[PDB]
């Protein structure tokens, strides 16, 4: 009967924005107005249509205007530094424009989605507009207009210049039905959303009453403006309505995408519907028929019977010929059939707020998304009692006048709203409330790991551990992110900000715009937060305070190395408190299995296992084999929060990681490649002792200068050219226990490894075949990342380039050096200066470093992840910061997962200050 | 790959409409220029902004800008007669509101369609447009201006008043989305009928001049209005461009409802797409990769391969900077993977008429559409040789400069139209040729059917028959009507009109606006119609000319008669002819011999039957039956042809026929009443002869007055009140014969009826018990038409009364006296004045007039269906023409079926001039 013949899906409500007369200019100082029936229309303010006042024609015939209405408290503010807007062209910009920047602003912080976030989407913006009143008022002199207004006044250019600042890719239009224009650029934005080309629309419309003409006209016209400016919606003293300017916006989305993105459904459209009157008695008379067609279309469109519509919204512009017509449509269909003891709830939010022409459809539609939210029906106001030409009770309608419970005929809250335009084109939205539907759609390992998790348990009973939360707060001015954090703190050491729990001021900050100018505040509670606020809005550097005025140029550069990084514990605390890192470590852990027959997690998780000789088996292999495990870790842990390499680097160890993160390889594939060589020289390592081991040592000798030592020391040979000043050199102990006395003649630094993996040398010779034997079947992969291999000599490999990971890849890799700082110099050059190391201990940031400096840059991001000594959750946590601060891809909301999945949660958010503008007047000089 | 992921219909293009510079004002006269590549840009016209150049600081500044542009030629003309404006409303209405309710007119005219069948129809209007010029001219005294400039001016208004002069109930919207406002109306026109929401669209775009302001800001911007005006489209010279006003408009319906309405399909819409540019390089700087973008989606939404596309209507505007953009995204799109001999060819109707900035997208849509249509590319102009900063060769683009044929790289014609806004809104249109694919998806009764065919074929080839052809004029007032008379005589006296077929000029009038004065002219050729149309041309009444001033206020009434309107050949000659009436004449046929086993096709077929007793079995029972079956059958000729009754009325035979076509009874139960009783009464008539019979007469003495009359004659009984001074009594024979000098006395007229059926009287006394056991089954329904009953005394019954066609009823019926004249006397008080009689021989109609002059009706419309004597394909003709005349329902277009189903007809259409319309100067008088 009432279903829908097309299969579409429903649209979610997310924000709202307002500015309205009143003085409301957020939703919550709307919904408070409108539950003490506030009757917002005043006196025309002396300082507004000045420009015309000073004629005596023009100045007595205003006086002899109605002209009361609802107006704007500051219509000449505008934040010009905000929107990047110079003095002159600030000037020529039509009020409208302004609205249609600042409610975008508004309605995007309201729903909670950082601005940032939406840059290059398929955002489509709808706005509805009437009347183009600044154009006149720089039309007054023509020849000393200033062509800025021709983009300042167009109509077009309301909609545009929004896609234009927030850099939206969807489409863009202004439309026009007069009164109507509200809902039917509502409608164009659900139609949008259903079709694709769309996957969020901004909608709504403004208003503003520049210059009196238009008044003055419909005055000259004569019973259309109420004597005292009152709007009497269906009340039996009606006389006509007054003129009101303002404007709102909604955002909109697919209730599935809504739900995916867990954003707040404030209510739902479930169908919308326009059509025209044709030929009425008359151009403006408006005509019953086709208003009940309009509601029938769009009770059809929305799959909803019209005898279960709990509240209308009505038109309500208290003519006292246009009340009845509407209520004779209504009584035709959302009327008929009921019983006496149901009737559809009535009222106008023009009776609050005037008559918001091109806007009025969005006063509308916030007042009714904001009746659903907060499960309430407003009273509509000026009701002296019922219009006695119209039969209230055989329309079964009834008129809401006083604050009133929802009362649900069908068991869940419907609302419709309708706008006439008075050239005839109609536009009826069907509404409903959000629903609980809409929300819904290794054995001794674990014999350890278990072991762990009770001794963490039983750790944590004893003293809890206070978690730390970062607290982001950015700016597109550093001076405006100083006086933010300022506001901040205040409101943080407020009753209020002390009642919210730490994480829940994070989660809100999280999801605000991430400007060019950003911070972060590390805090493990509201005094320390408050502190490093404090200290933020000043220049004073603090320990807890990560900063910086800009983004730096290009991305960050990953460098896998890892040799000598081990150590007791490592990657434990991270493993038992981290599901993703645990989860990758466990997908390795499968892998290691089947090619070498033992779990490294076994190794992780025990606690005697110290990586040397009198605790592990094998220790030569499997340390190499813990290290790699835990690289891929925290890189794919770095993935999951949406950072991403813009190049990478390894070192002896990493290549394996470092060939998989670059894309060459595949996981399965680069751990193959580790597997054999970590077993392959660990079998080495047995076969020869006593004379035949070559040890490796450091030396202060740059790589030019290596060639002059090496004539008399034929036997020696470079493993890894770590710095410009230091190299690591390997051969027979003889010749290289001299070496570090030949080095000590000069003063400078020189010791030995102690261990015997004895890599990139001669004992690789006998290896080289069999690694190519286990490594027959790996497929490399073009490159999706850039490469700067050490293996080829430091080269710097393009993304998108051919494939380079073969088997000799490795064999060379295996058995030459290591060209470490040549690679890091090449990065530098092509302009990178963040290096991130992906290791359990931060040893190779400190040659990155030298590095550097050397090739002058003193000023380099240098971030490392995990450290000896240092919580590890924590050090994850400081390492993300750290890339968000400099303008590294990363999403601030994954550090904020959401705890409550329906409706009750409540507590996820608090009531942080909005971001504040400075409004400076801007206003065209005009005489007449 | 680039197949469509949504199921949607193809839209067809039906109807172009253009009022262009160059005095481009058909679409023939576009097609015309644009193949001789005429150049439309001149100077500013003399008469054209003088409100300004009184003004001597205006007018030096007016006189440095550029100001050449594509202007039209009669800006302020307005028939506003035509359009039922007054002359104040009228002063003060924008072009842009004139233009579009023009176009409009065009439009459907151009499609065929006539207005008249649109009225209360779902039909959309979507328009463009960027500036409220006008405005400003109202604007310049603010004190004096009147309140019409608020309605006339508004941009809203533009659509609305288009809707409300035409009746149209679909959408009604005016878009802004500055330079490709019309691309973006089409595309929202296509949604919508992809949506259902409507079921045609009327998109297009407008755009005036009215005013310098805008030239001259756009001048005061500097480097981007061209020096000499000439735009000079992807040429090494280009410099800018020049403004132009004018409009256009497209009729678009759903390819399957072009398909089923006959519509002659000009061009498809295969799929559009919109979207902005973003964040630019500049409010104002067009981006490639939002281009490329809107490329992509607008082919995906088509489901075509760009690769295919054999022209690109480009954006076009000439600019230095503009032009290598557009390459540039179209090469990455368009362009991608061609070979180097397959370019899309190029060009831009800016060349052509200057940037008409709103009703640019119109213009490149009507070039297009022409192009499709005629099989040609017409040349892009001013074009010096490729732009060297593109590399056209390697776009895989090659810009048309001459007349070219279509490559048909796929197989069949594709062509993609750009427009872009100087906001960043893009729009893309992708349009194909029309395909061939689119246009597609009783045995001796037989012996003498043959016999009867061959016979006529044998007649017709002695001397063909001239074919009756009814043209149809009309218009808004009788003045106007004439005037088209007589410019359709001049056109059918020339030449041209001499070499159409008379019955293609009668489908193209068939196809027009049917107004509220209309006349048909029935000619049988040429001269006949010319010697009729200046008949009309003057207040002269021909024998071959219905004409009427107007529409009569009520539907007409069906008389349902039949007795004593027998004869030899009736309904012979229509059955032969016309497919309809033989249709329905074999459906009662079947229900007959069912009841009553016999054929009565036969009866009608065969020549011999005289339906007496010298020819027939039982006349008395047959001749019933037959005439039943025509009224039948001519009632359902009539409803095929779009009449229907508003109220009925039978006469004593006829209310079978009456119960059916008040929806009373079903087809076969109405056949089972009339089957009962003529086979009772011819039952009946044998078992009684001699001094039993009872004989029917006829005298002209009235029903109140017959009271006093049987008081002494008992046996007398009246069977029907045919007039107010005549009635039918039945007897005994010597009471009757003696009546007949009984009114001799005093001159009055009598005669007596030579039939035995002798009904309404004693005799049916004993068949009622049989009535009512054969008829014992029918299911009365509730009738869907007003009913005058001449068995329940003449009353009217309302439609959706309940069921009175019971067993009882025909029992009554059957017996007692029939209440004609009565009955006719009630409908003319309910202010009916056209009785239609269904019969093979008007007798009935005589009996109506008289009622209806006694009642005080002089001018009744009295309309005969077949008349023995006169040709019966010509009566029925002219029985359907008088119904149209006076403002019946009767679709005109059903009485000139298409002959050609393909597209090769290219005949059934004749080139008959176009409506006229008188322009008066309609303009404010204002200064500066």
């Amino acid at each position: 009967d009432w279903s829908r013949t097309r299969d579409v899906e429903d649209i979610a409500i997310v924000g709202v924005a307002t500015r309205f007369p009143g003085d409301l200019n957020t939703p919550d100082e709307m919904w408070e107005a409108l539950l003490e029936g506030k009757d917002c229309v005043t006196d025309l303010p002396e300082d507004r249509w000045t420009e015309f006042l000073d004629e005596p024609r023009i100045a007595e015939r205003v006086k002899k205007a109605r002209t009361r209405g609802g107006y704007l408290t500051d219509i000449k503010g505008f934040d010009s530094e905000f929107f990047a807007l110079s003095k002159m062209e600030a000037d020529n910009i039509d009020p409208q424009q302004r609205m249609a920047l600042e409610l975008t602003w508004e309605a995007l912080e309201h729903a909670r989605i950082p601005a940032s976030s939406l840059r290059g989407e398929s955002v489509g913006v709808y706005i509805g507009s009437s009347t183009n009143d600044y154009s006149f008022l720089a039309m007054s002199d023509p020849s000393i207009a200033h062509p800025y207004a021709i983009t300042g006044t167009a109509s077009s250019i309301i909609a545009n210049r929004v896609s234009y600042f927030y850099d939206f890719r969807g489409p863009s239009v202004a439309v026009d039905t007069a009164c109507s224009s509200s809902l039917v650029a509502t409608h164009q934005g659900v139609q949008a959303l259903r079709a694709g080309e769309a996957d969020v629309a901004i909608v709504g419309g403004v208003n503003a009453l520049v210059t009196p003409l238009v008044t003055v006209g419909f005055d000259e016209v004569g019973g259309v403006l109420a004597p005292d400016g009152r709007i009497k919606s269906f009340s039996s003293d009606a006389d006509g309505y007054a003129r009101s300017e303002g404007g709102g916006m909604l955002v909109l989305k697919r209730i599935s995408d809504a739900r995916r993105d867990g954003d707040q459904i404030l209510a739902v459209i479930a169908g919308s519907a326009v059509n025209h009157d044709g030929r009425s008695n008359g151009l403006l008379a408006p005509n019953p028929d086709a208003q009940a067609e309009v509601l029938r279309k769009a009770y059809k469109d929305a799959g909803i019977n019209p005898r279960d519509v709990d509240y209308i919204e009505a038109h309500g512009t208290g003519t006292i010929l246009g009340d009845p017509i509407e209520a004779d449509a209504l009584g035709r269909i959302v009327g008929k059939g009921r019983p006496a003891d149901k009737p559809a709830l009535l009222g106008a939010v023009k009776s609050n707020l005037g008559h918001l022409e091109s806007a009025a459809g969005a006063a509308s539609l916030a007042k009714m998304t904001l009746a659903l939210a907060n499960d309430k029906l407003p009273p509509s106001i000026n009701y002296a009692g019922p219009n006695p030409y119209i039969d209230f009770e055989k329309e079964r309608l009834k008129v809401n006048d006083t604050v009133s419970d929802w009362p649900r005929y069908s068991g869940k809250a419907i609302a419709g709203v309708s706008g006439f335009g008075f050239g005839g084109a109609n536009a009826h939205v069907v509404m409903r409330e959000v629903l609980a539907g809409d929300l819904v759609e290794t054995e001794a390992a674990q014999r350890l790991l278990e072991q762990a998790r009770e001794e963490l348990e039983a750790k944590e009973a004893e003293e809890p551990t206070k978690q730390l939360v970062p607290l982001a707060v950015s700016a597109f001015l550093t001076s405006r992110k100083r006086q933010a954090a300022a506001e901040l703190a205040d409101w943080i050491d407020s009753p209020e900000g002390r009642a919210s729990s730490l994480e829940s001021i994070g989660r809100s900050l999280s999801r605000r715009n991430h400007g060019r100018s950003r911070a972060v505040v590390l805090a493990h509670d509201h005094d320390e937060a408050i502190k490093g606020l404090r200290a933020l809005a000043e220049g004073k550097q603090h320990p807890s305070v990560l900063s910086a005025d800009g983004p730096v140029t290009n991305g960050p550069v990953w460098v896998l190395a890892g040799f000598g990084a081990q150590h007791r514990k490592m990657g434990k605390s991270l493993y038992l408190r981290n599901e993703v890192f645990a989860e990758w470590i466990n997908k390795v852990d499968a892998l290691i299995q089947d090619e070498r027959g033992y779990s490294i997690l076994e190794l992780i998780l025990d606690d005697n296992v110290d990586y040397t000789d009198a605790t592990c088996e094998y220790p030569i292999e499997v340390v190499q084999l813990v290290i790699f495990a835990i690289q891929i870790a925290l890189g794919e842990l770095l993935r999951h929060h949406g950072a991403k390499p813009a190049a990478v680097v390894g070192q002896s160890l990493g290549e394996a990681a470092a060939s998989y993160f670059a894309g060459g390889l595949s996981l399965a594939d680069a751990t193959r490649t580790i597997c054999s060589r970590s077993h392959l020289m660990g079998e080495g390592e047995a076969m020869l002792f006593g004379e035949y081991i070559r040890l490796m040592a450091l030396v202060e000798y740059s790589a030019d200068e290596i060639k002059t030592v090496f004539s008399d020391y034929p036997d020696l040979e470079v493993c890894v050219y770590a710095a410009p000043t230091q190299t690591v050199i390997g051969g027979p102990p003889d010749q290289v226990d001299a070496i570090i006395a030949r080095a000590e003649s000069e003063g400078k630094f020189a010791r030995k490894f102690q261990t015997k993996g004895a890599s990139h040398t001669q004992q690789m010779d006998p290896l080289l075949g069999e690694l190519a034997a286990e490594l027959q079947g790996i497929e490399p992969k073009p490159l999706t990342t850039g490469y700067f291999s050490t293996v080829h000599e430091g080269t710097f490999i393009r993304p998108g380039s051919a494939p380079i990971h073969d088997v000799d890849y490795w064999k060379k890799g295996l058995r030459h050096s290591v060209y470490f700082t040549q690679g890091i110099r090449n990065a530098v050059d092509n302009g990178h200066t963040t290096f991130l190391e992906l290791a359990p201990n931060p040893v190779a940031l400190m040659q990155v470093g030298l590095t550097t400096a050397s090739a002058g840059l003193h000023d380099a991001q240098l971030i490392a992840t995990l450290a000896r000594k240092q919580d590890e959750v924590e050090s994850m946590i400081s390492a993300m910061a750290q890339l968000y601060v400099h303008g590294h891809d990363l999403d601030f909301r994954t550090l904020f997962p959401r705890r409550s999945k329906g409706l009750a949660g409540a507590l996820d958010f608090a009531n942080i200050p909005p971001t504040r503008f400075k409004r400076k007047e801007h206003w065209l000089p005009a005489h007449f």
